[PDB]
């Protein structure tokens, strides 16, 4: 019953109709900037999900975007950004301040929450997952995307 991420076949997007949609396992883990950091406490709420690393130069890139998109949902609902492959938390920490990005992280530096989305591909950096109000995935990202990407998704639900 949970979401099972399928086949791209050679498309670097998906999007999924409110028919074919299963909600996603339960994430939780270490934050990067707080204690812990879960989905749970943003149940019935939109909910962008952004696999990236400070290593990463498109997650750079389009980073100043999902602070945008994080800014758009406001109230309905958050960014929660998945850390993977920065060993080192001090820096992807610095990289968060120094950017003024306000959004929550789950610390995850071997992207085991992968796992937990359904097998997206942990080798795919950046990775943005929109979820709808259920928390099912509405939209796969397997690449940089920009702010009006996931606003176009946003409106959409």
């Amino acid at each position: 019953g949970t979401f099972q991420f399928h086949s791209p076949g050679g498309k670097t997007e998906i999007f999924y109709d409110e028919g074919e949609r299963a909600p996603v396992s339960e994430i939780r883990g270490e934050g990067l900037t707080s204690d812990s950091v879960s989905l749970a406490d943003y149940k019935d709420k939109i909910v962008v999900l952004n696999a990236w690393g400070q290593w990463c130069a498109p997650c750079r890139s389009e980073s100043d975007d999902l602070q945008e998109v994080h800014e758009y949902l406001g109230d309905k609902g958050t960014v929660v950004g998945i850390n993977v492959r920065d060993y080192s938390k001090n820096i992807a920490q610095d990289f968060v301040k120094d950017n003024g990005i306000t959004y929550p992280s789950i610390y995850d530096p071997p992207f085991k929450t992968a796992a937990q989305l359904g097998g997206v591909p942990a080798s795919v950096v950046p990775t943005t997952i929109v979820l709808d109000k259920q928390h099912r995935p509405a939209a796969v990202f397997l690449r940089e995307v920009t702010a009006q990407d996931l606003i176009k998704v946003i409106d959409s639900l």
